[PDB]
């Protein structure tokens, strides 16, 4: 669900207000199962 990883600090969940708000991203993280 979207979140943010900002600098010097944790990543918490990012709501629309906050995105529009700091001009930042309403975007999630892509993760995928490698396989060696």
């Amino acid at each position: 669900k979207p979140m943010v990883n900002e600098s010097d600090g944790v990543t918490h969940a990012l709501y629309p207000q906050e995105a529009r708000l700091r001009n930042l991203t309403y975007s999630s993280g892509l993760f995928v199962d490698v396989k060696k």
